[PDB]
């Protein structure tokens, strides 16, 4: 059934993921023995956030339709002390087709939006851990035509940890 083109969890060395801004936005965060890589961002105080993070080049292997499965956790705005009218609880998924497996720089506006993505469950001040709150959202993208493509995630003001990104086709 499912042929995996990408699996963030199982990546050996560096992910090679680009982050715009390079600092202060999407940061790689590790947390190991009996208790792991994650990308996070939590500028729920700051106004007009626009933090992107994009994968490296993903071949599509001649598949007309590929799926994107993301697992992530996210902190209930109600539970972040100090938060104003700025804090969000969703984040955006984008994609960009291309044949250039070695693209130099992809402006934000070159990407197509796939969906806004929301948490079925969120963290609070009560939680101590809680894989029970590990969200898993799956999206797919329509008639593909180039050799491969770049996924992208756009935080607009939430407190989020991406836990796993996996791209496959059926």
């Amino acid at each position: 059934n499912e042929v995996t083109l990408l699996d963030s969890r199982s990546v050996q060395g560096e992910l090679g993921w680009i982050a715009s801004p390079l600092e202060g936005g999407w940061e790689e965060v590790s947390i190991d023995e009996k208790n792991i890589r994650t990308y996070q961002v939590c500028n729920v105080m700051e106004p007009s956030q626009n933090n992107w993070l994009r994968t490296d080049w993903i071949t599509r292997e001649g598949a007309q339709r590929v799926y994107i499965e993301i697992k992530f956790t996210l902190r209930d705005c109600n539970s972040l002390p100090g938060v104003m009218g700025t804090c969000k609880e969703t984040f955006n998924l984008y994609y960009y087709e291309s044949d250039n497996d070695k693209e130099r720089f992809i402006r934000e506006n070159q990407f197509v939006k796939i969906d806004t993505i929301a948490a079925d469950e969120s963290f609070t001040q009560v939680d101590i851990g809680r894989i029970m709150k590990l969200n898993t959202e799956i999206r797919d993208v329509g008639p593909l035509s180039k050799k491969g493509f770049y996924l992208a995630f756009q935080d607009v003001g939430a407190c989020i940890a991406l836990v796993s990104v996996r791209v496959f086709y059926k």
